[PDB]
């Protein structure tokens, strides 16, 4: 039509046009006789019915195939009207292939986004489609979900009107696979927020750019794709009264820490790395004092260190550009870059046994100090805490002498630490920038808390990024099926409960639990005698058959030396239990941290100052948190399809999204939305809101009750009366009810406001312009006077004009008037301004300061509660170690004495 | 929740290892009177 011109060539990737809905219904086409029939290569196809053989089918395929098929398995063809929709809960035949044929035709135009119902689904283009462009993003500014073609944006403008109208936060809540467009669809969401305020900036830009700078340390190219993030991440965007942006709040939960020091084949150390290496600016190449060749670092150089897609060069300009623009200062961007450098030569210190000591001496000493150097530590006491650490025993330290493996793997574990807190510390300077001190009423949290990954080689930040995806998506499926369906029951509607069978909270206690995967491991890890055999043995013991996720691997591939497979909620991910308790404690060189402590380097001291508490418990408690503030939101959820391994965009394998959708539970978010209720308003704001629509109904002044004020109402609107129901707060509407009550309002709004808003740019237009009438008539002054004022100069007479009246009576009483009346004014509304604020504002504070004593105390409470279980827990489990290893001896002791 | 729930587990897994140990030590003490 004309008004979809303002897409403008994203057009043809946004809607299919009119000439092709016509086209479409050119088609031959037969309800009763076009159905889809499923197959191998691809999960569905068209098909053409032929004969009906009583309880079974036949039918010929667009590809020419003939296949004998059973009626469950084969569904309608919606007519070609409705062929793809942009809303498949309009959908008229609801199944499978409906979802994948509307998916297929609309990306094999390269429309990526589909509705289904309230929510998104959108398989991926490997190529960048214009379906992102700035301009693209003022199209979706309130055009609601019924009118706007489907698009993230959507979505973001949803959640931005659903925040306005119901005065409640609000969360958008990015999904999928590794590889689908997380990462980039938030930076697209946090887009929408920055132009949007960006219309009606410092945040705005510093929103955008906090991701790609947590990327470049976060992300490293791995198999299933060239730019997956390794660290969960939570947004919360917060937004004033006045509908503005105020403020955001990065939280990330876990980073792969383990990444820094090792990387299988096909998969890259963290970009960071191999961009200061290829690097355009010597500089950062010889200031580390690095080799440009990436190869002779051991840690970074293993796997593989170049890639078919990454300008490494630019990609090391843009981390550079996002800490410009988030204000990390030079010299904290060049410490962290020492840091990372650092890591790289730490992995070169060369150690040799003594000929008799068993005790780790540096040969390799130039790589020693070129490390410390860099960390500002000693060589010699940096080498000394290395191989001699420090030890307390009493109130006296003991010196221990190590090992070179072990001297090595501690090497390894001062570079994890001092890598992964620079980055928790990066995410805090960011949230401690990213603040404009606005005060703030309202928050939409975007998450995008991790990509789902099978690699051949999983460790225990591929355990917690899956889990951490796995939460989101059981919030999922809590948010549409229990939270949702639930309130209908609660408002006593005639409703009946329908069970979706999409849950996976016993996967997730798996986990969460106290009998856990990642409860096992902070148990084991305080244990100094633990060992990863014996956690295997454990974590198997606790959860083989008694799990129905937890199973016993196949090791079909071989490797079976120490293996466990869980099945994450998109597919297998199978582990390797190599090194996981020294990676969950983190134990650091306590001399050689101590000497990190002391650092000239104020960067690493910062970091290691204030140096039970393991990585899994600390994720854990953070990933709590996130559920706790975000059941305090309204969400709605996008799901994000990888559509093929390959990276080969336009391509769209049916196997791999139609599972995808399977594991989404997407088809039942369509069916929940066409049959459930998916808007209801509170009686008194609606009835206010949309009295308009009839005001003989609603007379003002006279009493009118709520309740059966909006029985008259909606009795007088005469639409079919089975597309509403009465709850006891709010009022339940059908989508196509909810869907005709917006556009009845908006129309009734349309021709009452737009007079209103007639008169309202009347009056706009009015001020403004005389305003520029004043303004003028200023410029008008403004030229005469500089008339006069050359023609003064000019004037000979000008000596006595200019020198005289300044010492004459008018600069002695006029300004003196002026500074007393200039004065009296301020001092009457500065005292009354600041009375009013300290009289308002100290009793608001005490009341505040007093409930957060109360809460103090509340924490007390908790923490005096936590102790007792700790000294609990850890007196049993120490008695039950002693008391096991008692009776394996008290055992084989009675074994030898029966062979006897 | 968590706390308790750890020191409940505790307590019972050590009252099924408690009547591991009763009868080991009595089997350790009949193969010593046997
Ligand atoms: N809608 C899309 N448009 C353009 N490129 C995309 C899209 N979705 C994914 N990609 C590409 O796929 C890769 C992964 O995207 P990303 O947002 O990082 O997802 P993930 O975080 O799951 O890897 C990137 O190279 C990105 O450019
Ligand atoms: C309970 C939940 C599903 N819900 C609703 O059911 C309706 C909401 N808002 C109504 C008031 C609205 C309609 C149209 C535009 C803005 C707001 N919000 C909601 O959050
Ligand atoms: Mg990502």
């Amino acid at each position: 039509d004309s008004e979809m011109a303002v897409f403008g060539a994203a057009a043809p990737y946004l809607r299919k046009s009119e000439k092709e809905r016509l086209e479409a219904q050119t088609r031959p086409f037969d309800l009763k006789k076009d159905v889809f029939v499923p197959d191998d290569k691809q999960e569905f196809v068209k098909a053409k019915i032929v004969s009906r053989e009583g309880g079974k089918v036949t039918a010929e395929t667009e590809y020419g195939k003939t296949v004998t098929v059973k009626e469950d398995q084969v569904m309608q063809q919606n007519p070609p009207k409705f062929d793809k929709i942009e809303d498949m809960a309009m959908l008229t035949f609801l199944h499978e292939p409906a979802v994948l044929y509307n998916l297929k035709d609309r990306y094999g135009s390269w429309m990526i986004y589909t509705y289904s119902g309230l929510f998104c689904v959108t398989v991926n283009p490997y190529k960048w489609l214009p379906v992102y462009t700035p301009e693209v993003v003022a199209a979706y500014r309130g055009k609601k979900r019924s009118e706007a073609p489907p698009h993230i944006f959507s979505i973001s403008d949803n959640a931005y009107q659903y925040m306005l109208t119901d005065r409640e936060n609000q969360s958008i809540l990015i999904t999928g696979e590794s590889g689908a467009g997380k990462t980039v669809n938030t930076k697209r969401v946090i887009q929408y927020f920055a132009v949007i305020a960006a219309i009606g900036g410092t945040l705005e830009d510093q929103i955008i750019q906090a991701n790609p700078a947590l990327e470049a340390f976060g992300n490293a190219k791995t198999v299933r794709n060239d730019n997956s993030s390794r660290f969960g991440k939570f947004i919360r965007i917060h937004f004033g009264a006045t509908g503005k942006l105020a403020s955001a709040d990065i939280e990330t939960y876990l980073l792969e820490k383990s990444r820094v020091i090792f990387q299988l084949k096909a998969e890259r150390d963290y970009h960071i790395f191999y961009q200061i290496l290829s690097n355009k600016k010597p500089e950062l190449l010889d200031m580390l004092l690095i080799t440009n060749n990436p190869y002779d670092y051991a840690f970074i150089s293993q796997g593989e260190t170049t890639v078919a897609s990454i300008d490494d060069a630019e990609e090391l300009m843009a981390t550079d550009n996002a800490f410009d623009v988030l204000g990390f200062t030079s010299e904290e961007k060049n410490s962290m870059y020492k840091l990372t450098g650092a890591i790289m030569h730490f992995g070169n210190m060369k150690f040799k046994l003594k000929q008799r000591e068993e005790q780790a001496e540096p040969d390799g000493t130039e790589e020693a100090d070129k490390s410390a150097y860099l960390m500002g530590l000693n060589s010699a006491d940096l080498l000394k805490g290395l191989c001699h650490p420090r030890v307390k025993v009493g109130n006296e330290y003991v010196t221990k002498g190590q090992n070179v493996q072990q001297v090595i793997y501690a090497t390894g574990a001062l570079a994890k630490a001092v890598y992964e807190r620079m980055f928790n510390w990066m995410v805090t300077r960011i949230n401690a920038t990213l603040e404009t001190k606005q005060p703030r009423q309202y928050f939409i949290g975007v998450l995008d808390i991790a990509g789902f990954e099978i690699f051949d080689f999983n460790s225990f930040e591929q355990l917690c990024i899956n889990f951490t995806n796995e939460k989101l998506q059981q919030f999922f499926n809590h948010h549409m099926f229990v939270l949702e369906q639930e309130e209908y029951k609660k408002e006593g509607i005639e409703w009946t409960f329908i069970d979706f069978g999409m849950d996976l909270q016993a996967c997730i206690d798996l986990i969460e639990k106290p009998m856990g995967i990642m409860s096992i491991l902070e148990e084991e890890c305080m244990f100094p005698k633990a060992t990863d055999m014996t956690f295997k043995a454990k974590l198997f013991d606790n959860h083989l058959g008694k799990s129905a996720n937890f199973q016993k691997p196949r090791n079909i591939k071989g490797k079976p030396e120490a293996h466990f497979s869980l099945i994450h909620y998109a597919g297998i991910v199978d582990y390797n239990i190599i090194g996981w308790l020294q990676k969950n404690k983190d134990p650091l060189n306590e001399t050689v941290v101590g000497l990190y402590q002391k650092s000239s380097l104020k960067l690493l001291s910062t970091l290691f100052a204030n140096y039970f508490q393991t990585v899994s418990a600390l994720h854990r408690e953070n990933l709590n948190k996130l559920m706790t503030n975000l059941r305090s939101t309204h969400p709605h959820f996008v799901r994000c399809i990888i559509p093929n391994e390959t990276k080969s965009p336009g391509v769209m394998d049916n196997p791999l999204v139609m599972h995808q959708l399977r594991c989404n539970g997407v088809l039942e978010g369509i069916r929940i939305c066409r049959k459930g209720f998916p808007n209801r308003i509170l009686y008194g704001d609606f009835r206010q809101r949309y009295r308009i629509l009839n005001p003989a109904a609603i007379p003002e002044g006279q009493f009118i009750d709520s309740r059966k004020g909006a029985e008259k109402l909606l009795s007088s609107l005469d639409i079919d009366h089975n597309q509403y129901k009465f709850g006891h707060t709010k009022v339940f509407f059908k989508a196509g009810l909810l869907g005709l009550l917006e556009e009845m309002r908006d129309e009734r709004l349309s021709r009452i406001i737009t007079r209103i808003q007639a008169q309202s740019r009347g009056v706009l237009a009015r001020m403004e312009y005389k305003k520029l009438l004043e303004r003028r008539d200023s410029l008008l002054v403004i030229q005469w006077n500089i008339r006069a004022f050359m023609g003064v100069k000019n004037w000979p007479w000008m000596k006595l004009y200019f020198k005289i009246k300044p010492l004459l009576k008018s600069a002695e009483r006029e300004k003196e008037m002026a500074s007393m009346k200039e004065e009296f004014t301020r001092l009457k509304e500065a005292l009354e301004k600041s009375e009013a604020r300290r009289k308002e504002l100290e009793e608001k504070m005490v009341s505040l300061l007093q409930e957060k004593n109360d809460l103090q105390l509340q924490v007390q409470a908790e923490q005096d509660n936590l102790a007792d279980a700790e000294e609990r827990c850890d007196q049993l489990i120490k008695n039950k170690i002693q008391l096991e290893a008692k009776v394996k001896e008290m055992n084989e002791r009675l074994e030898d004495e029966e062979e006897m």
